[PDB]
């Protein structure tokens, strides 16, 4: 029988980052991750502040920010602490271990310095995780492995997905879960986060495909919905975030039944 | 029958960026791409200028430069034009089409403004290419698809590699070739670039595996070697670049008969 988020926060094998997340999800009654796909720091921070109470997590693509600075990320950390949500940089590390270690720690973005969570493609083999984990371990960071993708023609299926799950199990001191379309692991210490989510049926013009929060949380067994345009494109982003939060939260409650 | 780089430069279906590359390869007798894996702009520029005459291409990870600015890029372009080599940003785009479009055109790096070539993982499905091409085609750029990887445990094998080749075939207005360990396409319009290259047998401590220039160019039929540490860690980077250039060039000549 399915454990609540609060109970999963207490699992013996739980990573500290996953535990903090699960605790705030339970506290705030939200399993919504905002995909803050904007190009302006001011818009990012205004959404983070207004929607902070409604979300468990804010997912960034800082490489799309036109006016990125480390001071912007400092302000984002302040809002994340104030409102209690994790920061997830959707960087999709996908290179050899020696390279991703530098991409995570260094350069202009210094992603490890501010992101609670990052993600990696499993295509390079487990060196991708080993390289990241050397940086993320003393910083008490976590990583999500990309086990499935939402887009048309995704090759992250079958044995590929299985390889991601095995890699996660073998690196559970750093890997806290998955980007996937459905539950892919039966181990409850792993988080499942699912993008390609909208209330309405459809897709976009570049291969994105959508499923509803009820389908993804309720039937497919995932934990958190990641929602970009379904919220960002609304006139009132707060009302939209609330619609998504209630959808995902009630689907989760249903599944506990 | 195998064609020279100079003849391949003239093929009817050749992409203009591949043609430019192939002509300078022939002209300079170099099929060496320097992997300029450094953390400082000064070093990137110093190596680009010193090794420029020995290389057909300089591969960047701009996200590992502690002091990236667009002015550094502007200088790098000046060197590329002076010495005649292409700039290849090894960004490994690997997200949905709508996202990579932004990551290629925008943010702080403005990658499409300066990179002749970029690369993409094929795992998201062909939307990754469609998104990139919306930015890359107007800017007269090319893309390489990652068909194989050099690292231990790579999942880019078998049907995954075949999928990469099909996707390239089908997007030949923008995709000019592959990152691969061997020749994966029989079509001579496509370039094959191979990383994981050193003169000696070995690897690194995070899953890199090395093969020699003779093995990669001569036996495995690839076109260009990509070499980082084999050159940059050497005491004499000029001599090292020349050894790799001579090795790759004579392996090509031999294969050619
Ligand atoms: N990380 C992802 C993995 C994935 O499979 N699909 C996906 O859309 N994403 C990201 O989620 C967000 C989906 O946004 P939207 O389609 O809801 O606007 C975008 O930032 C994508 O880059
Ligand atoms: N793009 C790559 C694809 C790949 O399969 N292997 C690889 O090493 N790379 C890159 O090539 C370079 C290899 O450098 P070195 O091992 O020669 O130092 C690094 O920048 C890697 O990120």
């Amino acid at each position: 029988k399915e454990l609540s988020f609060g109970a999963r926060a207490e699992l013996p094998r739980i990573h500290p980052v996953a535990s903090k997340l699960l605790r705030l999800m339970q506290k705030k009654e939200t399993n919504l991750c905002l995909s803050a796909d904007v190009s302006l720091a001011r818009e990012l921070l205004q959404l983070a502040d207004a929607l902070g109470p409604s979300i468990c997590m804010l997912k960034t693509h800082v490489d799309i920010l036109n006016d990125f600075t480390l001071d912007v990320m400092k302000e984002l950390i302040t809002l994340a602490k104030c409102h209690e949500f994790l920061i997830f940089e959707d960087r999709k590390f996908a290179d050899i271990g020696n390279t991703v270690k530098k991409q995570y720690e260094g350069g202009i973005f210094k992603i490890a310095s501010w992101a609670d969570l990052v993600n990696a493609h499993v295509v390079p083999g487990s060196g991708v995780v080993k390289g990241l984990q050397e940086v993320g371990l003393p910083l008490h960071r976590g990583c999500l492995l990309i086990a499935e993708m939402s887009s048309t023609g995704s090759l992250a299926t079958g044995d590929y997905t299985r390889a991601a799950v095995r890699m996660a199990e073998e690196h559970s001191e750093f890997v806290v879960g998955f980007i996937s379309g459905s539950r892919v692991s039966m181990k409850p210490e792993f988080l499942h986060l699912t993008p390609g989510v909208q209330l309405e049926a459809g897709g976009d013009n570049l291969g994105q495909q959508y499923n509803s929060p009820q389908e993804v949380i309720g039937k497919r067994g995932s934990d958190i919905i990641i929602v970009g345009r379904g919220i960002i494109s609304a006139a009132d982003r707060l009302e939209a975030a609330e619609m998504y939060r209630k959808a995902a939260w009630e689907a989760y409650l249903s599944r506990l039944g």
